[PDB]
């Protein structure tokens, strides 16, 4: 009914993504090779993007089929884009801090 049609496929995709995320969380043991700034960061970014896309699709489909007391419902798309941007910025800042720590541990000018 409410979750039928595109909602069913979207829910299945989101459940599969959550299962993959949990599997990756289990896989992630300790840092060293396990923590990949260039690979784990991209994997997490893709996971967040897919999750936000699925949530936005579900919410939009529900609202359009039920109406909304607000103009431009796509504002939630803007919120999802902002969340993705902030997540990517946080990941980039963490990577930069890790690189700075690695350089300092090996010797580099402070300024
Ligand atoms: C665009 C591809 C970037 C690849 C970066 C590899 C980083 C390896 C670091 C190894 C440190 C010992």
């Amino acid at each position: 009914a409410e979750l039928f049609t595109n909602n069913a496929l979207n829910l299945v995709i989101i459940f599969g993504s959550c299962a993959a995320l949990i599997l990756m969380s289990f896989w992630f043991r300790r840092g060293n090779r396990k923590r990949k700034g260039f690979l784990f960061h991209a994997v997490q970014f893709l996971i967040y993007t897919i999750i936000i896309s699925a949530v936005g699709s579900i919410i939009n489909y529900v609202i359009e089929n039920y109406k909304l007391k607000f103009i431009t419902p796509g504002v939630i798309d803007f919120i999802c884009t902002s969340l993705i941007a902030v997540i990517l910025t946080i990941k980039l800042f963490l990577l930069i801090n890790q690189f700075e720590k690695q350089q300092a541990a090996k010797g580099r000018d402070i300024t």
